[PDB]
């Protein structure tokens, strides 16, 4: 029961809602959770939203399961940073003799891998800077800019985005991070969607 | 004297500046003030700048009189909010048996109506979140994100927008709030446009 | 050795990266340095990114040399400033009698010129408010909105953008601001690019 997680478009006739995984699997070094979807803004496919992601730099993007990514969300990788121990001007780029100044890989600043946990809701037009971590169950307010990590089950917002308040009491969260319903076999999840939607799965589990 | 507040396009040979009232009047759960306008970005009508407004939720949007709204301003209503007492994943949206998990109207988080006062100036590309109130005479800097209310005649900006400074001293602000010139017939407004534009209208009516 | 700063499209078979000087030189009240470029976001040339620049208000826009300008960066000049000694409604704008109230040059808030230094790297989709001054060698994070001045070799970001941290010790900064390699003839810069890329030109030149 439920939709086929391998379709690009789970809702027949609808080219707006699209599962991210079947779209991004072809991409080298990008990991995606099963039911994570993207609400297209103007019809585009999520791959257009990941920028400056180059193999040779080897940074990775990670997206957990059951994530709801709003339209316009932009994930920027490390291929946009410039060398900064000196001038930020990209001399090597204009050639005509300047290539000699190409930078060695260990010279480029690479923050790290980007990792978005499970059951995460990212509002529209959110921009995610390189090498950031977003915990399970977190909520990011529309039009936010994430320059730093976000703890699990936290509501954050702003530019730069900051944690505003815990979604639930530590108690609940600890048990929630404990149960990990996103990891259960779908058929078990199919029988508890109700308890998962109102958090009562904590007492059953 | 002055433009016809019922015309979509007041300025002649200029399909960019439009009077909001005419455009949004056919709409439900929406009230707009007399002379408030919108400076189109790419020639789009202001109605396309109001997102996620479903009558079913019954949230209302109110805009006062004499408001200057920059291009790109986006008004987000309550239709996009996700149920959040548990998992924020919209299972009901994907059918195949998940259809039965549709939320209950009183299970969706509603933030209230969006109310924008009179004589408000909204810079360009501002995004206004659900259930916000911006008092009269306020100025919201460009590219701001309004998440909480803004007091009258205050200058606000940023993401999340914050009140930066009062435009005038308490006394004056109290005064203007009380006076409420935007609520005068036009013959009078038309005759004191210059005192409205320099704030002396206070000394007159006091 | 290196491209001719006078070429519009310096790199070849590339209509996205452009040298600003040649393009903006043909503009009133704009001063652009030599190697500074702009990485187009969709083909659009940089002049389309400068908004509300009316010669009548006489505000100027200056931009140093060797600046890396990311795609979508926007510059906002004083042409969008509403009068605010009182009401902010552009009555004059609508005519039909209201024109009498056109504001006097000395009544509009002109915050001054906008000055961007040399060796300045501005991230993508950054918005620059009017009357701002960014320092030599500063880095402005992508998606920021610059409302106040930014110091040399300072890093900054956010909406509003705030200085986040210095790029090097005071000493080093003091020197580079003294040496100003960006004002040297290219023939010379050409044989130090390496010492300029790792900051060692401070031990040589001094
Ligand atoms: C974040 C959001 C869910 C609201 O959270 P919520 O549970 O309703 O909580 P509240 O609105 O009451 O927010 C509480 C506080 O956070 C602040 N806040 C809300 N959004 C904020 C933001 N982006 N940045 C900073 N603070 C923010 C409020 O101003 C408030 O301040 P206070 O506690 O000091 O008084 C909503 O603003 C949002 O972003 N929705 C997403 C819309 C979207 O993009 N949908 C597309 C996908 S379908
Ligand atoms: C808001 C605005 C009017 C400036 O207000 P102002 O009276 O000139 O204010 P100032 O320039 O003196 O700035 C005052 C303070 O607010 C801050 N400020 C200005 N814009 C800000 C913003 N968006 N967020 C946070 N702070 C901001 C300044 O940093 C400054 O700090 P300080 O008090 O420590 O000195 C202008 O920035 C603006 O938004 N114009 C709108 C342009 C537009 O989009 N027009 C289209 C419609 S016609
Ligand atoms: C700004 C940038 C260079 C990062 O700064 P950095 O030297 O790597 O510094 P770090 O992020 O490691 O740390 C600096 C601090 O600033 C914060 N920070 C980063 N970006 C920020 C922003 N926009 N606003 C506020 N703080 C920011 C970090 O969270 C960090 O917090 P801390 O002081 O508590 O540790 C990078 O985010 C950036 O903007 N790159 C430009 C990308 C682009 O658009 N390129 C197009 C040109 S071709
Ligand atoms: C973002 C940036 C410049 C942009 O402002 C200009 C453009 O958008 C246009 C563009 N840039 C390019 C092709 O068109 C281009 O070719 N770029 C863009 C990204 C990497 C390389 C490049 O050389 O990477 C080489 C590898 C090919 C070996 C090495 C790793 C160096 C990269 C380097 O110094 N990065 C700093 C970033 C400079
Ligand atoms: C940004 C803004 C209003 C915008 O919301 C309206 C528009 O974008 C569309 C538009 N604006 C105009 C013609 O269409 C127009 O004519 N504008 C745009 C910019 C100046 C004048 C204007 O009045 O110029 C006259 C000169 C011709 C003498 C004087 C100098 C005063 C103008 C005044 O109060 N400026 C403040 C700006 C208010």
């Amino acid at each position: 029961m439920g939709p086929n997680p391998m379709k690009m478009y789970p809702i027949e006739g609808n080219k707006s809602v699209q599962f991210i995984k079947p779209i991004l699997e072809k991409l080298e070094n990008v990991e995606v959770g099963e039911y994570s979807y993207y609400d297209s803004k103007n019809g585009e496919t999520f791959d257009k939203q990941i920028l400056y992601h180059y193999p040779i730099l080897n940074d990775k993007l990670k997206i957990g399961k059951f994530c709801s990514i709003g339209p316009g969300v932009t994930i920027i990788m490390n291929g946009a940073n410039h060398r900064m121990d000196g001038s930020t001007y990209p001399f090597n780029l204009f050639g005509n003799g300047w290539e000699k100044h190409m930078p060695k890989l260990d010279q480029l600043p690479i923050k790290g891998d980007t990792i978005i946990g499970n059951d995460v809701w990212i509002g529209k037009d959110v921009v995610i800077m390189p090498g950031v971590k977003i915990g399970d169950g977190a909520i990011v307010a529309a039009n936010s800019v994430v320059v730093k990590d976000i703890a699990p089950y936290m509501l954050a917002g702003g530019n730069p985005a900051n944690e505003i308040k815990q979604r639930f009491d530590q108690d609940t969260i600890n048990q929630l991070l404990d149960i990990k319903w996103w990891n259960w076999p779908i058929d078990i999840i199919n029988e508890n969607i109700d308890k998962i939607l109102d958090n009562s799965i904590i007492r059953e589990v």
